[PDB]
RNA sequence: AGAAAUCCGUCUUUCAUUGACGGAACAGAGCAAGCAGGGUGACAUUAUU
DNA sequence: GCCGCTTTCTT
DNA sequence: AATAATGTCACCCTGCTTGCTCTGTTGAAAGCGGC
DNA sequence: ACCCA
């Protein structure tokens, strides 16, 4: 089979003023069609029967809830506008049993109890059935009767049984001569008991194509005159008699697909209230048009689908969260630990969720022990429990909730404590969720076959000025309500440079005239002149490299063989349209040959990539059952020039201390001058002399992006508790240090500090407006305020975050665009990445948070996804679960094996931080990664002949001042090693250095460590190694 | 069928009328968190009397 | 063959 | 025994901000009559 | 576990 994929260009219509009233019109005609259809579709669906689900629902594999399908069409929570029969939440299980005839489901239980926006209200959308039967004069009977008719042809999609496009409006109110369906149902039939009993199934077609012919009467070059009456688009029969009579036979798959026309064939169309709908709909819209209807249609109806479609899948979510809140509900356990409150640690007057990360959560058993273990005496089991759970990433225990359950832990257990907690957070989550209303939206309107065909352009091409504009050919609806089609012209560099400019070349030939599909357009010279508008130059740019390559027969022609191309438009006058092409044949499963790739991504470092193919004989892996081949490995990188200067934007940390010294002065200049205020408790104003801060800023040597993220973070301390006077020359320096020079709106690349950086400045002028409008609990201030008192900085305030946001859709573009280039080059057919990487959540610290969520992630594995079938790509996600620390070709090949993280660190740089570390992994006798590290701490003490060190290092605590010195092992090293430059290997978490069995990554040396034989690979492009070996899915496999 | 238009964006103490470059989009609903001030409440380190 | 309409299609 | 510096953790508030997921859409393929 | 001082 076939793959394609999707690419698309969007621009603004550029209508003269008369087609602007016309295409306007037209615009608000459709929007208000699609209103009435999306009310009365929502009454129509009020209609369901239990039977229509049932049969909509009876060949699917996963068996179905009928009734909850029944009630996600017949209430629904809807806006004001279209609410026709308010109901209370309280009568909605009532009111459905009556509708039902049987006691609700406890799904939807769920589905009623759930809350609902303010602004939403429950609609009994089977009264308002009831009503839309009076208000056409038909019976209900015979409007369900044309119900289950519509449903049976899928003309509406009911449940899982989707809707066959716009056909709704062909079928019901076409105009045009129908299908023969007895002559069909019947030649289907008699195949079918021709097919079934078969003597000898054949491998061919042929004697099948000569058995349907014979049924049906038929030759050949007849058969779709006499089973279609050349009606309509080839049935699956017709492209059977068309194959070549040697292709392989399926008797299992032709035999389901007459099944199929046979059950969908097996009723006739006959309506009941045909006439009456039909007339409702031209009334309460316009005059019957095929496309114009079916616009309406497509909008309400794909509206109202979404959205009972997920209203069943969260009822029955909620049903099954129900159900695990209501078996950790243990009563007396729950009540003791919210009983904290009312206890005398909480000293506090407004209470929380106690949650499980406010207990230490599993860990919460070993302080269990150690009470009962040293009872009496605890709190320093307290402590040493706090102590060992401190990250980076999570959240600590709260004291005082743990002193407390001291108090209880003879009764109430560790186990049944945590599910307490649990049981809190959940119950929590459960009554915030909310089920989801039914609303139009504002989704544009498709017009089919609407743009002029590049070779019948209508091109008023100039030597030196090529015609940019792309024209469409747009039905418009006039006052007087008839039709006609008009021209409206729009511009979109991109659209011409990679389809609409028309080519001429001799042999080249791609699918779109863009880097990544092949094309690079010539270089503009010095014979070039452009002389434009400023505002235009850049687009003028794009024309003059296409004219040129034009000028030199250089410019390829599309191979896409487009005959139509549609044109999605708003009421805003924004164009947008979708190309499908052909990225190529469905790969089957891998074969010698075959190169696959896995991504790591990481935030302070660059993202990697590893390149592996499948091989004849070699290294076997068992989780892939084959051989492969490692190719190489490298740092996902996106690189522009500046004057022969490369930069990677996506890692480029600014200029070198010394280099920025003119701008460091100025700050410096300016924090002179100025202390910081803070309230001590008793309240009194402390000062301090802001020049302190700024050198020990200075001090460590930064570079240009993280001395403006620090220098934003103190001028933020600045400004804290200033007065209105003071905050003016302090504006002044805001503006300066924002907008000259090396401020964020002029220097940044799309590193993850430059993003902080710039949410940092953000910070500085929210503390400005805070501290000028005097802010506190009892006064809240607001944007409106804001922009009162300073419109130009809270326009600032606007624009950090629009810089922010560019700066992220630029990234995850580049990214992925880097990744697949790579992939490109090298023939690499499947991509594999993580799908499980962290965004956010309560048990996280928020400066973890705040960088997952200036991370992106998510996105970038989402961009890569979008980008690969392109290419035919193939893209897995998998787990990340202990993908840094496996070492490649040895884990699960065939057994687990796993190893901890180095970094080479000087032994003149060697700190009490890396004794710490030491210290800590060497006390991580845990489960987890933290047995590697132990480990680890080990194989250094013996590599380094360090073991009469080690109980010094097992005491090590960060208070104590008999602490073994870092000179001493700084000293013993350099003993050992030679000199104070030599580079010793200490295993530290997120180090860069790992140590590989296998030279499993590009650049990596063999050296022998711990008298063990190992390669000193780049850590993160271990991980990407790992990824791309990896072979299990997401969820579990 | 009407000569205009950056389609949307990125980088650089370099801002470019020949600098180097990147991108399927859209709608609604829902979920998750962040920030600035202001408050509460634990702990730790410094020192001291 | 184009344009604009119809219909059916289980790929 | 404290008081106070300075610093790290958590938990609230009002009003603003963004990332991500769900369920979809942007039709396919043939013949007709009038040009 | 991913993420990192
Ligand atoms: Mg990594």
């Amino acid at each position: 089979s076939m793959s394609s994929a999707i690419k698309s260009y969007k621009s603004v219509l550029r209508p003269n003023e008369r087609k602007n009233q016309l295409l306007k019109s037209t615009i608000q005609c459709l929007e208000d069609g699609s209103a009435f259809f999306f009310k009365m579709l929502q009454g129509l669906f009020g209609g369901i029967t239990p039977e229509i689900v049932r049969f909509s629902t009876e060949q699917e594999k996963q068996q179905q809830d009928i009734a909850l399908w029944c009630a996600v069409n017949w209430f629904r929570p809807v806006s004001q506008d279209s609410l026709t029969h308010t109901i209370a939440s309280d009568n909605l299980v009532e009111k459905f049993e009556e509708y039902y005839g049987g006691t609700a489901s406890d799904a939807i239980k769920q589905y009623f109890s759930a809350s609902i926006g303010e602004s939403y209200y429950w609609n009994d959308c089977r009264q308002q059935y009831y009503d839309l039967c009076r208000e056409l004069g038909v019976e209900v009977s015979d409007l369900t009767h044309d119900l289950e008719i519509l449903c049976r042809e899928k003309c509406l999609a009911v449940a899982t049984e989707s809707n066959q496009n716009n056909s709704i409006i062909s079928v019901l109110f076409g105009t045009g001569e129908k299908e023969d369906r007895s002559v069909k149902l019947r030649i289907t039939k008699k195949i079918l008991e021709a097919i079934s009993n078969l003597k000898e199934i054949p491998k061919n077609v042929a004697p099948i194509q000569e058995i349907i012919l014979n049924v049906a009467k038929a030759t050949k070059e007849t058969f779709r005159q006499v089973y279609a009456g050349n009606l309509g688009a080839p049935s699956t029969l017709e492209k059977f008699i068309a194959k070549d009579g040697q292709k392989e036979f399926d008797l299992k798959k032709l035999q389901t697909d007459l099944k199929k026309v046979i059950r969908g064939k097996s009723k006739e169309r006959d309506w009941c209230c045909q006439e009456e709908l039909r007339s409702y709909v031209e009334q309460n819209t316009i005059q019957y048009d095929l496309w114009a209807w079916g616009e309406m249609f497509n909008k309400a109806h794909t509206a109202l689908k979404i959205k009972s479609t997920r209203n069943y899948n969260f009822a029955k979510q909620r049903l099954e969260q129900f159900k695990e809140i209501q078996s950790l509900n243990n009563l007396l356990v729950v009540k003791k630990l919210n009983d904290f409150f009312d206890s005398e640690f909480f000293s506090g007057e407004e209470t929380y969720t106690i949650c499980v990360h406010h207990l230490g959560g599993k860990d919460l058993s070993k302080l269990y022990k150690a009470w009962e273990d040293d009872p009496a005496d605890p709190e320093n089991a307290i402590v040493v429990l706090c102590d060992d759970l401190k990250n980076n990433f999570k959240k600590e225990p709260i004291r005082n909730i743990l002193r407390y359950i001291f108090t209880i832990r003879q009764e109430c257990s560790a186990q049944d404590i945590l599910a307490a907690a649990k049981y809190n957070q959940q119950l929590d989550r459960y009554k915030s969720q909310k089920a989801n209303p039914s609303v139009l939206g504002n989704q544009g309107f498709t017009w089919t076959n609407a743009v002029i065909l590049p070779e019948k352009a209508q091109r008023n091409d100039r030597p030196n000025s090529l015609d940019l504009r792309i024209w469409l050919y747009l039905k418009l609806r006039h006052p007087d309500g008839r039709w006609k089609k008009h021209h409206i012209p729009f511009y979109d560099t991109r659209f011409f440079q990679e389809i609409y400019a028309a080519g001429n070349s001799p042999v080249d030939t791609c699918q779109f005239r863009t880097p990544r599909f092949g094309y690079h357009l010539p270089k503009l010279t010095d014979q070039t002149a452009i002389r434009v508008n400023k505002k235009h130059v850049k687009a003028a740019k794009t024309e003059a490299r296409i004219r040129l390559a034009i000028q030199q027969g250089t410019l390829p022609v599309s191979n896409l063989k487009i005959t139509e191309i549609s044109a999605t438009i708003n009421s805003k006058g924004q164009v947008r349209i979708p190309v499908k092409f052909d990225v190529g044949r469905q790969k089957g499963t891998l074969q010698i040959g075959d190169r696959f790739c896995g991504y790591d991504q990481n935030q302070t470092a660059s993202h990697a990539y590893s390149l592996w193919e499948v091989v004849k004989e070699g290294q076997y892996h068992k989780e892939l059952g084959c051989f492969v081949r490692f190719i190489s490995s490298g740092d996902i990188v996106s690189i522009t020039e500046n004057r022969g200067n490369q930069f990677d934007q996506l890692s480029y940390e600014g200029l070198a201390y010394p280099q920025y010294a003119d701008w460091r002065k100025k700050a410096s200049k300016f924090v002179s001058l100025w202390q910081i205020t803070k309230k001590n408790k008793k309240k009194e104003i402390v000062t301090v002399e802001a020049k302190e801060k700024f050198d020990a800023i200075c001090k460590y040597q930064p570079r240009l992006y993280k001395f403006n993220k620090e220098y934003a973070y103190l001028l933020r301390d600045i400004v804290r508790g200033k007065s209105l006077v003071e905050l003016q020359q302090i504006r002044q320096e805001i503006f300066r240090f924002i907008e000259q020079d090396c401020g964020v709106t002029r220097l940044g690349s799309l590193s993850l500090s430059t993003l902080e950086t710039v949410k940092a400045v953000k910070g500085i002028i929210y503390s400005y407006f805070s501290t000028a409008l005097n802010a506190s609990k009892n006064n809240p201030i607001s944007d409106e305020q804001r922009k009162e008192f300073d419109p130009e900085l809270f326009a600032l305030l606007e624009k950090l975050e629009l810089i922010r946001t560019r700066k992220k859709k630029q990234k995850v573009e580049r990214i992925a665009n880097s990744l697949i280039q790579t992939c490109l080059e090298n023939n690499i057919k499947f991509i594999r990445g993580a799908g499980d990487l962290s965004t956010t959540n309560n048990a996280t610290k928020k400066k973890a948070n705040s960088r997952s969520m200036d991370w992106l992630a998510r996105g970038v594995f989402n961009k890569i996804r979008q980008l690969a079938p392109m290419h035919n790509i193939t893209l897995f996600g998998c787990g990340s679960l202990y993908t840094s620390h496996q070492d490649p070709l040895v884990h699960r090949n065939p057994d687990k094996a796993m190893k901890c993280r180095w970094a080479a660190i000087p032994v003149k740089d060697i700190g009490d931080w890396v004794l710490r570390k030491l210290s800590q992994n060497l006390r991580a006798k845990n489960i987890g990664t933290g047995e590697y590290y132990h480990q680890g701490v080990k194989e250094f003490l013996s590599h380094y002949e360090l073991q009469d060190l080690e109980e010094e290092l097992l005491k090590w605590r960060s208070d104590r001042k008999s602490n073994i010195p870092c000179w001493v092992l700084q000293n013993r090293l350099a003993e050992k090693l030679g000199n104070k430059e030599a580079v010793v290997y200490i295993p530290v978490r997120g180090g860069r250095i790992y140590f590989a069995t296998h030279k499993v990554a590009t650049g990596a040396v063999s050296i022998v460590f711990d008298q063990k034989q190992v390669w000193v690979c780049n850590a993160d492009h271990v991980a990407a190694a790992n990824i791309a070996l990896t072979v299990k899915g997401i969820g579990e496999q």
